[PDB]
């Protein structure tokens, strides 16, 4: 219902030593990182990457958060790019990755070079009419051949992968909407108002599910790395289970665990 | 030629012994598969799977059977989903029959009946049909095929909107992300389904085997080399160098593979 | 597990009627027996054999008192020596092994050779009596296996010994393979029901969910989304098993909305 | 948009000596341009033609002057329509040396791209497309498929849904179709087919050469496996060379010393 | 090198302030030194221990003056004989550790204590050691780089053998599988572990680092490609261009 | 296979005509032979040895009678003790995607790019008094291509991490226990045994021996060993009624008609 997802949000502030970054939380489960750096079109520091890393790692063990928006302040720009080490912002992106939480990129204006990648690797992506992609990489002598490459194919296809990142045009809202770039396209004065919607939307569902399917689509693109995510879900669901707790019933008892009690399904 | 294409089709029932499905073929070679619990807006239960591979069964091992359609019965409803694990072997199933699987679909293709629709080769949707995923709604999820290669279909931006949000997507948005092949008036559903087969069942059934192998090779590792491998094994089967080995077997000798060329 | 458990005698009972080419036969310990019972033409399949196996296998599939499963040859001359040289359905039989959720042991005496060494390499382990031989004669008698019996061959030997392996069409006796890691144990020819059927008790001792989903897990490092079908699949069956996986269905019971809010949000 | 440059006019010089199928023609501006020049068969390519092709392309990319390849047909109505009806496989050999080049090729499409004239235009990096283009697979109707990169690329380019129908049902398909779906990058009008091209190119050439074979490995590296692998790291190597760490080795070679890595950072 | 630089004794300083569960030392010539301090349990972890690996390995990681690390555990009888499920934050950690991490295994590597051992770079063996899983013998299971990175060090029927049975194995059948990288004498444990530190300290710390994140990649699809990508970029700004 | 065979006495033709850097010879009974002919430094190519030895695996490749390459070094000490102190590049590209077995002869040290030469063969028959290694991190280098993945799909992770990261040597003993040669043969008998074990393959299916090797291929290269083991089924299809259908209707006017064709299962 419209009035549920529609209603206000209140938001906390949780920001308190960030120098770089806002960091909220609202009453109904929502982490919100902002970059706010507008004097600099939200571009990244290092500094920046750090206070990220850690409203991340906030946002991933307070069980009262089911999903986490990523945005800029302002709106001008999501975020510019590259402006505590030099790469570190490839240790943001592991972690965005792999957040068992939907993680939300709210795009106003800008979301250009490493800000580009950056709300490539949220799940997914809500755009206000303004909002503007692409590379710059081979532009300013650089490149992201990583999930920047490769995820960007998963998205977009391989044809316009190669052109965007080997010609670094920009691209408005509506070239992204098309190529299935971003989710969704707009207006500019209900960005908020949107995204806060579709992160109740994904609120309302079971938790579990969706870190589940998470792990299951990194799966398809992360090799091992996507099996650990995956069987590490699995390891979690079994434990919830009376043949998984049959062993930790057992085994601290010295005795010998039995599973001969237990069903062997097709 | 339309004519041929938009000829009408002469359905032959061979449903006999089946509860939950029907399973028709024509003459000049479609088998359809037709779940028949509109009451239920086409949900399977157990036996429907069961059924469904059975009749998969024996499409697959018709000589006569070029193509499949899986479809619902009525208008409303291709299959609603499980009715509130034997459907991963359906999977599995449709996945490596070596003929083109065509979901036919009426209104409601949802849940595990969406799965069931993007498991098929292609996808023939009615202006009325409906498509989504249900399972972070009602406690459930498909971390298989209806994760990975829902990805490989829409990208993984749609793919995780379809899941984490789990609405529902008319015809043409399901056409305008990649997720259908087409969508027609739901008058014309069969007409044009019926058309798309025979297009592909006047090209070499070795050629779509081996197409069809080799675009699941894009996705199922070692499991897709088993299928694209096994294609090649029987194509050296009927070629001379590969019947030197068995005609060897029969002339009660060495066989000599000198008089083969060793091509570049 | 204590030898005199594990080394117990086995009582096997009969389940091969209808069968021509097969004997089956189940233990009062859950262990399903599944063997080839041509030895006049050293165990080879032909396709009725390979029909009556696949019946065999999705029996003890479906049979919730079998946990394992033992392939094998009449006699001691032979595990299987291939596809009987007087269609290609033991590809089906392949992947029902490789799905099949309960662990799938080769217990080979004897010739295991052509399609009757991919068959070994295909279940989960193999103990090998010290007459086993092993090899690939594709080359040799033209015809291959590419799938699993290439690709798959490369994840037990390695790639040098796979090409070497299918390329000369030799024959490797049990030391050798044994040393190339192709079996797991190599045990005296007399002993080898014994040693295999305690393997069998062993895995029978633990967890049967564990156990599939280590056997999807391993396969999911070889066959993409295929594997992630079998191992997602596990883990779909789990979550049915926990509270918040039967909130979907109890909303149905009860007559409501699912209410997941009352349910943690882990890291 | 310095469109002044990006729409000069082109200068090409022909370097066609000794070719019988093709036309190779390079601008001053760093642009190879190899045609397929058969349009009596709509550039259907014989076992020369794509003996040929693979020398023009080996020629364009040990070229330290050219730094984009267009790889187009001669003529308004075909492109490529696939291989010579009347007449080697080696047309993968030239599939492989188009995936790793390390500069750019851009497939000009203008009428039919068919059959394997139709996975030449997806094996090249672009494709700019006439209104007039014409794609699609012909594979199953005459006895064959190409179930390489015909197959599982495509499947990358257009999703698996649009790569079933093209190679089950082998119709053909329109500009604006293949433009929907994802098949080709832009559409322009016939009669600008080359000046658009022309300006894409441009656009790649002010751009870091470097950068682009590097992202290009990378794309591939999705795809390719171990293969892909090779082609990332080894302008990992090319890289690592052009550094100071990289160059140590080798310098404790012409002043005879053992080499010394302990005066460089052990980065995080 | 020479035998009697790579068998000089070590200088090891202490850097275990704050830490409950584990030690943590680092040598004048850039080797660092996790050492899991539990052996009244035979070196489990708890999340505590867990905890502090994590810091540790970042602190490691993040001193240019360290090459290499070494995980262990205290005294001759365990390495670590297993275990919220923070554990595969530190595999993944160990995983993308641009540093070479060797494992240096005297006595039991078990459970979530095997795991660890194999995602270490290399493994030095003690003649005592003893290895293997017990997670279907416990009602649990890694079917992660548990499972699938298992394969790629032993093959793909003694993968399946270690998981199904969830026997032990010693030394000597962990080297014959290719599961340990060598096995010395008890005695000579850490002598050795130190030697093959030094050799791989006199390395080009950017060659190994390379070459770590590309055996990573046959593993690991894009995460491995981020990783070999990564250093690439990392190289490029090295450049002129 | 008769061991008279087999070990019979070997007849080789020169065909190096034009070659600096390298022998290149062919037997009657259809092997081809490339040998880096540097023994003065070791066997270590430098770019020209590349160019010619691409110039003589593409021959051989092209030569209908030659079903086997052995590449090997000249003398007893090296087989190629690496690049002289990246066309090698496509060297290896060209190895890996030969239709016909390639056999590593491996006397003394193969090191460095020399040892990602031998991993990269087919096979490789090794020498009692064979040497391996790497080098790149020692000499700030690295081949992590095939030179890394592929070793790992030889060795294991473990061993293939400690091959590169020591950089240390091995004899033919420690090769063969960690199953990255072959086969471990006296050195005088280097040649006899290498000749043996292709006239083995020699005598197999020469398009069994191709499918095979693009099938393990296809287990490393991705969607680039899709394109070799689906390019071998189009070929194999070609052979066929039905394959040729398609071409017949083409040289007869009509329609091809596929309907006379069984739909197997
Ligand atoms: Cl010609
Ligand atoms: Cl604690
Ligand atoms: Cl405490
Ligand atoms: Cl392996
Ligand atoms: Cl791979």
């Amino acid at each position: 219902d419209e009035a549920m997802l529609y209603a206000p949000v209140e938001w906390h502030d949780c920001s308190e030593g960030f120098e770089d970054i806002r960091y909220e939380k609202s009453t109904d489960g929502i982490a919100k990182i902002t970059i706010n750096r507008p004097q600099v079109r939200n571009a990244f520091r290092p500094l920046t990457v750090k206070e990220m890393i850690q409203a991340l790692a906030d946002a991933r063990y307070d069980d009262n958060i089911g999903v986490i928006i990523l945005t800029g302040a302002g709106d001008k720009a999501f975020c510019s790019g590259g402006d505590v080490h030099h790469l570190n912002v490839l240790d943001f992106q592991r972690q965005i990755r792999t957040c068992p939480k939907p993680v939300v990129a709210m795009v106003a204006g800008y979301s250009i070079g490493g800000g580009h990648v950056l709300h490539m690797m949220c799940d997914l992506t809500i755009a206000a009419d303004n909002a503007i992609f692409g590379q710059t990489g081979p532009k300013v002598g650089s490149f992201d051949g990583g999930w920047g490459a490769s995820y960007m194919a998963r998205i977009v296809g391989q044809k316009k992968a190669r052109e965007i990142w080997f010609l670094c045009r920009q691209y408005d809202a509506k070239q992204a909407l098309d190529m299935g770039l971003v989710n969704t396209v707009v207006p500019l004065a209900d960005l908020e108002k949107e995204t806060v919607r579709w992160c109740r939307e994904m609120l309302q569902n079971s938790p579990m599910a969706l870190r589940c399917l998470k792990a299951a689509l990194n799966a398809d693109c992360d090799g091992q790395a996507g099996l650990q995510e995956l069987a590490g879900n699995a390891t979690m669901l079994f434990y919830m289970t009376e043949e998984g707790q049959e062993g930790r019933n057992a085994f601290n008892q010295k005795r010998q665990p039995d599973f001969s009690k237990f069903k062997r399904n097709p």
